């Protein structure tokens, strides 16, 4: 029972059908956009219909009594002709049969040098504005003299904001633990902190087992041990904005007294659900939408300038130790890991729905 | 030479006189409705006459949805207390009309919208809606212990306007900056837009200064500047209208690696629009004194929904760029700058009165 | 039980009484000098007695014999007549009324006011290492008798005079500056990675003897170790009359025990108390009095009033917290410089606030050390 | 004859002597720093004296009741030993041999070389209107003495040290090809009628103080009038470390008298000289030194070497000729249109080229 997503132009001349809202990037390759356009042949007589895939970085938000700063960089544009008709997929063949002889297929492919769906709406505390990377599928009709005035009439056009979602690659090597250790000399006596994760890549919703090994050879007491998942966001187009937000936290009970050692494994789950405040954090969609999650770790390909990703998103485990004096001192350290969606999957019956995404309560 | 507006009940028992058709809202306060009722003392014997001010939102062409936003009522007959006029207009009208003339004062609060209404075009989904202001003078009587009655024939209703005039304050000089980097181009196209001020008056020309800095290898073929009216119905139905009420297409092109500064002047006017449907007006399409609706001014700590219809204006600047549309984009290169549109600031022996029917002139 | 300070002239003809040795400047206004002069009416017969308030900057040693050894700039002079009694002659303040009653009918009041454009008690005696000489701002209260001779020359004998070196002490205003904060970062030669130092104090004004909590946040993203974190209170002294002398001296230092290893951060609060007591060597530092005296402290921060030329302050005194980070494999290898930042703060004394009082009398001369 | 620049440590134990304040970068190579250190052998007994060359980018300024934001990136560090005399600078120069003879046997030579990947002396103090802070690239020559346990306590005592802020000045290379005119043209269609603007400079590289002849050729085939022709030298400054600050300032301007009426053409040559002297306001512009100093000029054009990331230059400085044409409104308007175009050029100092007689001066630079 395959759910198909449809949207219709104002003038009802062009209707677009997609198999998915979300298209999978699994590093090796990206799932292409295969869909169909249903034209009203009366309302398209002597007209040409195209479908475009645009990836664009945007920066700026509407503020009263504040100068309107807007900025757009297109990171990819591609366009094909659907009408008049110029290999097909099985989804297209099936949709054409179900919809009629006014149905025409399109295939738009993604390249390997694009980011995934990342966007950010700032909090009151934050300097810097709303920014994001959008993916638009737009089907539109041109007239014969419309190309001659360079005009693309709105009522004959339909646009869909699809997501490019980061999944893990399908074949992966065995995963080395993500582990570091530090020796904090205090009065020439070492306080040793070792932090270790089970693996390097975790999935959204998957629990992260953080093993913390405090070896205290000092005459000071470790009063408190806090473990965070921090999300680090670097806007690398237009404005060098920096965000660092806790998306999961555990403050253990333990003290580590002088000349003793303590090993402890806390489990954290970095989830958007944990965060009442959904602003100041990199998401893969709008705050209002239900299917919106935390942004996956940016995966910069070799010999690609990171600036063309628009927004860099990374995750790290932060361990804060509160150490006594005779006011106390805090030491902290970071262990990086990557967060993304699971590996992808190794007649018909179509139910049709509006593309518009569901909201929250 | 003060023109006074009069209307008489069917039964000629109640006649209402107003100084104005239109009452000024200038944000700080709203001009109250000061008028007089002339009763035929024979035809109101043993009867009570009241005057009411009702503000209501309506939606539909039978009668589909009504929300009352304000109601107030006073007694004119028999005379309440002192019964002496409050304003000079009343004192003067009482003297000119006779001892059967009785004053009324109905005040506006600060939480109401101004006269806004909308009749949709064929292309538009959603129905006729508006905010009406009714001044109604009517007589009540009793022929039974069990009920009072309000005959229609003893009543007279006037549809006044609450017109938005400018405050003392103005917002900061509105300015926008936008830049685009098109696919495979290392070079930005920069658009800066500036207006002289934040508040313009109906009929006043709007000087839109446009600064196109073209560092690209493409040509800016066209620069179009619009005044767009944005209408949001915020009661019953979330209807949205966006209509051009003024447009100017500059002659200049901006070639590669050049910049052009240019000031286009627009005047957003109802007169510019043959099609008077699909746009927020301050009155009915048929009436002569009807204009474009003024910008809604929502007061602090007032829920916008009680305004019924939100009206805003913006300058839109569209750049048509060579060899993208089809090749490198399916989108439009445009930015918006908001501004407010309303009527000018207010100006801050006896008179000579000419009397006219309240009914408004047509086209 | 109010202690009153008295000094008597050599010839015992003029005795001066003050409520205080030290008079409070709290920025808004300055405490005036209210005192009384007790004359021996036999020894002042046909004579006039005056009291003067002089503020003067000096540079050099004190003039000896006839030699001008010193450079002197008078910053303020005022004088009043105490004898014979001027007009009403009745006390102005309660301290005067009370002293007159206790001492007798040969007691006469004086009031000398301070203006708003003067510095506070600041002086400096240089160390061997220092170039530049002894300098200071003195405040002299001098009561003296004049008489006339047969030739029309008036005389002012030293034996008929008494001079007191009072202090003008800086107490805090009502206002305080914003919480002082600094941020510094370094990227060393051949390093892609910053070393970030953030420094914060609890407040902008501290009092003499009050502990200063210096919060230090070292974020070390480098592959080098922060071997040492040293926190100083530095006193910066600028002589702005006669000679452009400059002194910068540590008056408090704390060396934290913690190191900050590669790819770690450390937040830490060290407490310092800038005190003259901490300094064995009392030379090369701005004091509010002489080294030998007990009640002598560090000079308060100079507070220059708006539209007053700083040169008329004579000696400018300021304080700052300096944080020095010692980083492994730099000094000699990647830098010949120091990794440090400064945060300014002001140091001064705390804010100010039917029967007679009970008076104990003491010599004005200040106590010394042991 | 030869003026030598000297500075002495507080404790008079170390004195440094340099041939120049300013060392020439002419793209091919950079003039090395050859000098001598005069030690007081009593005050350096059992001590080691070094001389370092540091190039550092700095960002931030002291503001009252404002948080102190400071940032330093070292772009080059090098150090040699002068005392005791175990030879480090290798072979000697004639300037050193001569200074050693004139000063005595307590004089020791040092040679510190510049690499090819450094910027030249550039710094900037912002104006009120400007958003970002003071920044610059400094070049420090520092001679300092260490004790035997000073290296062990990581301490460099200030009184035993002397630091000089030298300049790295951008001169033109010695061999250059013949110079093509720097010329562009634009066609501004107005109502489908072209307004043609051609701008031409004599050459691509000009020297500080050299006049720039800007030839402007307006061919007006439109029905509009060119009311005004303004020609500027604009300095464009991009801070490319810590903060992406941008400055664009006029350092020379000429507003011609001429109008160009409909269906006519006008050629005209204005001469501009971009000079710091022209600018009362010395803030918001890239200089090669401090505002207060006399020998301070406008910063030379940054010259980015092949395969060098521009970010390691710290501050990018470029110059351009801007031509603004004011074109009339047509049928009785109350505002006219401005079109403008830029022509880039580079600004720098001219190409470079027995016992001497030495006069000694304090290194400290003269003021205004
Ligand atoms: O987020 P969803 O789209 O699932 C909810 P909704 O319908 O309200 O979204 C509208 C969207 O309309 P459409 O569904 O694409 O036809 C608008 O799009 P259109 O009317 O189709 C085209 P537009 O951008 O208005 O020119 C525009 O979309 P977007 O720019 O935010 O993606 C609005 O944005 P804005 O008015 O807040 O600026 C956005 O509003 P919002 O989501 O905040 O309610
Ligand atoms: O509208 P106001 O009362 O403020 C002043 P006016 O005298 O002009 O109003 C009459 C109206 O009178 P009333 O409501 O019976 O007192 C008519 O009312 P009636 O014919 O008696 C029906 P109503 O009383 O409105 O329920 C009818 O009202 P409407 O059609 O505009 O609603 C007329 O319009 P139309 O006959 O030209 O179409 C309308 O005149 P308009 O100014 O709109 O031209
Ligand atoms: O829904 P609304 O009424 O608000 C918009 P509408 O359909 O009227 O507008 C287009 C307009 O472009 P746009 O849709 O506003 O962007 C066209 O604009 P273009 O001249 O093609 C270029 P634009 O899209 O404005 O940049 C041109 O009108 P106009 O804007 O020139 O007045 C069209 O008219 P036509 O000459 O193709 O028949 C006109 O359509 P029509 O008047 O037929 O309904
Ligand atoms: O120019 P500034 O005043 O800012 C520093 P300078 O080189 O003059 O001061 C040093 C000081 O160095 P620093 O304060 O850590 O930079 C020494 O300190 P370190 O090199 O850190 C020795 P430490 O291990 O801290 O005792 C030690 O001063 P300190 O120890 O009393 O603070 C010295 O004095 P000494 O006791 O060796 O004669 C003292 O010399 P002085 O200025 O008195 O001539
Ligand atoms: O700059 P020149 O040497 O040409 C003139 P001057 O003798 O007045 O130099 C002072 C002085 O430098 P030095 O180390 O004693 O030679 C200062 O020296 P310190 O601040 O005491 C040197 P330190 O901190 O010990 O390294 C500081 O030197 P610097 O800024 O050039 O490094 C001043 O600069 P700043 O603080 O105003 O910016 C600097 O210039 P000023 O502005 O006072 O005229």
């Amino acid at each position: 029972n395959h759910v198909i997503f449809k949207k219709i132009s104002r003038d009802k001349s062009v209707t677009i059908y997609l198999g998915k809202r979300d298209y999978i990037d699994h590093v090796e390759r990206v799932e292409p956009v295969d869909g169909v356009v249903l034209v009203d042949p009366e309302l398209v007589k002597g007209k040409r219909v195209y479908v475009s895939l645009t990836c664009a970085f945007r920066y700026g938000q509407e503020d009263i009594d504040v100068m309107g700063l807007s900025f757009r960089r297109d990171l990819y544009f591609s366009q094909v002709q659907v009408f008049p008709p110029v290999a097909t997929t099985r989804l297209q063949e099936s949709l054409i049969k179900k919809l009629g002889a006014n149905t025409y297929p399109f295939l738009l492919t993604f390249p390997d040098y694009l980011p995934c769906s990342v966007m950010l709406q700032p909090a009151p505390q934050d300097v810097g504005k709303s920014c994001g990377v959008d993916f638009e599928i737009k089907a539109f009709a041109t007239h014969s003299t419309d190309v001659e005035e360079d005009k693309i009439p709105k009522k004959s056009s339909v646009r869909l904001l699809i997501r490019k979602v980061q999944h893990a690659p399908r074949d992966m090597g065995p995963q080395p633990r993500a582990e570091a250790s530090w020796q904090f000399f205090m009065s020439d006596k070492p306080l040793r902190l070792a932090v270790s994760l089970s693996k390097e890549i975790y999935y959204h919703g998957e629990p992260i087992p953080v093993t913390v090994a405090v070896t205290n050879s000092t005459e000071k007491t470790v009063k408190k041990i806090k473990v965070l998942v921090e999300q680090v966001t670097n806007v690398v187009l237009y404005s060098s904005d920096y965000y660092i937000k806790t998306v999961a936290a555990e403050e253990a009970q333990e003290k580590v007294p002088p000349n003793s050692s303590l090993t402890k494994t806390l489990t954290l789950v970095p989830l958007l659900a944990n965060n009442r405040e959904r602003r100041g954090i990199a998401l893969d969609g709008k705050i209002k939408h239900e299917d919106t999650n935390l942004a996956s770790s940016t995966i910069i390909k070799e010999g690609i300038d990171k600036t063309v990703m628009g927004i860099l998103v990374s995750y790290q485990i932060k361990v804060k130790l509160t150490v006594s004096g005779l006011t106390s001192s805090e030491v902290a350290t970071e262990v990086p890991f990557r967060l993304m969606h699971p590996q992808p999957e190794d007649d018909e019956n179509f139910v049709f729905e509006e593309f518009a995404r569901q909201n929250l309560k």
